[PDB]
């Protein structure tokens, strides 16, 4: 996972 917290960020927008 190169961005676990990013997975949700890209999902918000």
């Amino acid at each position: 996972i190169l961005g676990k917290i990013w997975e949700g960020i890209k999902s918000l927008f």
